[PDB]
C-alpha cells in the first residue's frame, strides 16, 4: 500500500459521525460525551482533501464549540512520514455551521472554502504503526521548529491516532506564554467512535 | 455616604469563598456544567486594591482546576466615572499556586511574590452600582472590542461580571475570533455561581 493509499483510510476515518460516549461513560470525570461530525469540502491542486469538521456537546448538536479545515495528504518522498493532517480555523465560521447536514447549493462552494481557510493550527506527520500496536497511524504536532519561529504567545498541540473501524483519538491542547495549559482536556485524548 | 473604596470592599467580599453553578447546571444541562470556583485574599496594595486568587474546576476534579487567576479589584480612579475596577492577571506558574486557598498564608506564595509573579494582564471591568429596583448590586462588561486573546483561533476575548445579594456571582468570559465568532466559554450567558 502506497502513501496516497494510506491517505486515503485517514481522511475517510475522520468522515463521518462520532461520539466520545463510551469514553465518556468509562472515565466522566475527566470526559464528556462530544459528538464530531465531518465531511469533504474541497480538494486542492496539489491533490490534498481538504475536510470540515466540527466538534459539539451532545446535548447541543446544532451548536459545535470546535469548527475545523482539515487537509489530508500523502508525505512527499523527501519527508519519512505517511500521512500529513494539517488544521486549520475558518475564517467566518457561522457560515458552515453544521456544513455537513446542508444541501451543496445552501453552503460554501469548493472555491469559497479554498479561500475561506483561515490560521495554519496544527500539522501531524502520521507514521503507519507496526504489526500488532492497537492503532493503524499515530502522530503527534511536531516537538520543534524552525530556529527563531516561536512568536513568544499562546501556542497549540494535537496529537492524532487513527484506529480500526473509523475510531479516531484526538488531544488538543493550548498553552499559554509561560506553558501553562489553558484549554482541553487534561488526562488524554479524546476517543471517537461512529454512532 | 458610600465611597469608591466602600464599594470596593463589597464586590471583594462577594467574590471570595467557594461557590458552584450547581444548581443552573440541574437546570439548564444542555448548556451550563457544574463548576466549583474557589477564591480567597492574596495580597492588599499600597494602592488599595485587594488582590484575589481565583480558580474554576469541573466539580468531579475539584483538584485540577482549569482555569486560575489573580484578580484586582480596586476603587475607580476619580478621572472615570465607575464605582469599582476589577482586572484579571494570568499566573506565571500555575503549579505553585495549585489549591492555594487550602493552603496557610506561610506555606502559599507570599503577598510580595504574588505581585511580584502577576502574569500577562487579560481583562478590566469597570463595575457600576445598579440602581434600586434591579436584581444585581453591581454589574460591568469589558469595554467593546474586549481585550487581545489567541486562545483557538480567537483574537479577543470579553468578560461581564455581575455581583448579587448574597454573595452571588454571574461571570461570562468567553473568547472570539477576527469575524466575531464566538471560540470559546458558554455560548448561552453567565455561569451563575452561588455559594455552597
Amino acid at each position: 500500500t502506497t502513501r496516497r493509499d494510506h491517505a486515503r483510510v485517514v481522511s475517510r476515518s475522520l468522515t463521518g459521525e462520532k461520539f466520545t460516549r463510551e469514553q465518556a461513560s468509562r472515565d466522566p470525570d475527566n470526559y464528556f460525551n462530544i459528538r464530531m461530525l465531518s465531511c469533504p469540502a474541497a480538494e486542492m491542486v496539489d491533490g490534498s482533501e481538504v475536510l470540515y469538521l466540527e466538534q459539539a456537546f451532545w446535548r447541543t448538536p446544532q451548536k459545535p464549540f470546535r469548527q475545523r479545515l482539515y487537509m489530508v495528504k500523502p508525505c512527499p518522498k523527501e519527508l519519512k512520514c505517511d500521512v500529513e493532517v494539517s488544521s486549520y480555523a475558518i475564517r467566518d465560521a457561522e457560515e458552515y455551521k453544521n456544513f455537513c447536514d446542508r444541501p451543496k447549493d445552501q453552503r460554501p462552494l469548493p472555491e469559497e472554502v479554498i479561500g475561506d481557510i483561515g490560521e495554519h493550527l496544527t500539522t501531524i506527520h502520521l507514521n503507519c504503526c507496526d504489526r500488532g500496536k492497537r492503532c493503524l497511524y499515530e502522530g503527534s504536532t511536531s516537538p520543534g521548529g524552525f530556529p527563531n519561529s516561536w512568536n513568544g504567545a499562546s501556542y497549540c498541540t494535537s496529537d492524532l491516532a487513527v484506529l480500526k473501524n473509523n475510531e479516531i483519538h484526538l488531544w488538543d491542547r493550548g498553552f499559554d506564554e509561560n506553558r501553562n495549559q489553558v484549554w482541553g482536556p487534561k488526562e488524554g485524548p479524546y476517543e471517537f467512535k461512529p454512532a
